[PDB]
């Protein structure tokens, strides 16, 4: 019975390039709230919906500044707060988005306490606009984690939700073998903190970097382990990773890869005067034009991963990120000849500029690249399973060996 409840035109400002465009947004009684660049064709499509997009406990605001009439949909999404801006010409047009989005949110309603004095502060990994992420140390056990501590009143309300948030959060299927799991969570008077495991086998660029080049066979290794990790976060958790770079992978002490979850939203750097978000290099297309997205931009992040690693470069690079837009939305991706025709065939149906027509881009999304013929010999149950041993073994004997993050890491 999912059925639109609200339809119109809005103004969104741009996620990674801070521009104000003209879309139209579907609000539906399922929770989603996706907008496109024109009218779809297609109301709702059979898949199935993906929590990106979802305003189930949201938290509106109205307000003046940047611009007028702006409303602002605010939500705690596993352990990142994202927000979505939108504007529109009248405030009698935001009161009635704003009124139609919260019966929405409504109708979907439906020691022995960790503290801070347990764990050693290291390093700062990133600092956002609502909060920050710290490398810091177990005392008891000596293991390595990363803490999220975010600001308490921009994520819920009352106390008592925000218990229940640090209690349910630890145990909801947080285990995939290859990713990062949150293992504890806690709250103080005004922070909110997430603590994830952090992998001590070095940064997936500082490997990259020292050897220039993996092989066909080391990048299919690391690429069917993060398949892996995709299909489980598409199908069972209905969520789109979307952040997936080289700067997000990890090895473990084994060599196994671990996908990170210490990103935090942060307020890009002012292109005069534009203001850009990060850096755009691994952005999808349809991401970087603001249009309607799904499972297929995470398919394209792992094709601009499979091509550095086997190619030792990022696909599109350009100083001026004009040129470096077009490059994304228009070039087409080249191949040095030293690929076979495997490795070419896959990266050039991951990084299709046209996401419907992208491998892995159908209603079969994750199948399509476990039975593309570069991933051939490979039983995918045996991946899920760590029985595939990795080609490169980290040089630490323990996860508490802090050989990646002593000062060899120069080299
Ligand atoms: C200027 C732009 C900026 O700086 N920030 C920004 C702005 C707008 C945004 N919109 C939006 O979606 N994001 C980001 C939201 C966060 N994901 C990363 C992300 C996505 C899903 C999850 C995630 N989820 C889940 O449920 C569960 C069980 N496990 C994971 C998970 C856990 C460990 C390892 C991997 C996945 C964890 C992290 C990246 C995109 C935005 C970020």
């Amino acid at each position: 019975d999912v059925a639109i409840v609200k339809e119109g035109w809005l103004h969104k400002r741009g996620e990674y390039i801070k521009t104000w465009r003209p879309r139209y947004f579907l609000l539906k009684n399922d929770g989603t709230f996706i907008g496109y660049k024109e009218r779809p064709q297609d109301v709702d499509q059979r898949e199935a919906p993906l929590n990106n997009f979802s305003v189930a406990q949201c938290q509106l605001m109205k307000t003046e500044r940047p611009r007028p009439n702006t409303f602002i949909i605010r939500c705690l999404q596993w352990t990142t707060v994202i927000e979505r801006t939108f504007h529109v010409e009248t405030p009698e047009e935001r009161e009635e988005w704003t009124t139609a989005i919260q019966t929405v949110a409504d109708g979907l309603k439906k020691k022995h306490r960790v503290t801070m004095n347990e764990f050693e502060y290291l390093k700062l990994l990133g600092k956002g606009t609502f909060g920050k992420v710290i490398l810091v140390k177990e005392k008891a056990t000596g293991r390595y984690y990363a803490m999220k501590i975010l600001k308490k009143e921009v994520i819920v309300a009352k106390d008592e939700v925000a218990h229940t948030l640090t209690e349910n959060r630890v145990l909801q299927n947080s285990r995939h073998p290859f990713l990062t799991a949150l293992k504890y969570s806690f709250q103080t008077h005004d922070r909110l903190c997430f603590v994830m495991e952090y992998a001590n086998g070095g940064e997936l660029f500082f490997h990259l970097s020292r050897e220039r080049v993996f092989s066909e066979d080391r990048a299919r290794f690391y690429g069917a382990e993060i398949v892996s990790a995709l299909d489980y976060l598409h199908s069972e958790k209905n969520v789109v990773y979307r952040d997936l770079k080289l700067e997000n992978l990890m090895l473990d002490k084994d060599g196994h890869i671990k996908i990170t979850d210490f990103g935090l939203c942060k307020e890009g750097i002012k292109a005069t005067m534009k203001t850009f978000c990060g850096t755009p290099e691994y952005l999808a297309p349809e991401v970087l034009e603001d249009n309607d997205y799904g499972r297929a931009v995470d398919w394209w992040g792992l094709g601009v991963v499979m091509y550095e690693m086997m190619c030792g470069r990022l696909p599109f690079y350009n100083q001026d990120h004009e040129k470096l837009f077009e490059l994304i939305l228009m070039e087409e991706i080249r191949f040095p000849r030293t690929l076979g025709p495997e490795a070419k065939s896959l990266l050039s149906g991951l990084l299709k500029k046209d996401p419907k027509q992208r491998l892995g881009g159908g209603s079969e999304d994750a199948k399509e690249i476990m039975q593309h013929r570069f991933f051939a010999g490979i039983v995918w149950q045996h991946v899920y399973e760590k029985k595939l041993s990795p080609p490169f073994k980290p040089q630490v004997t323990s996860e508490t060996d802090t050989r990646y993050f002593d000062e060899e890491f120069t080299a």
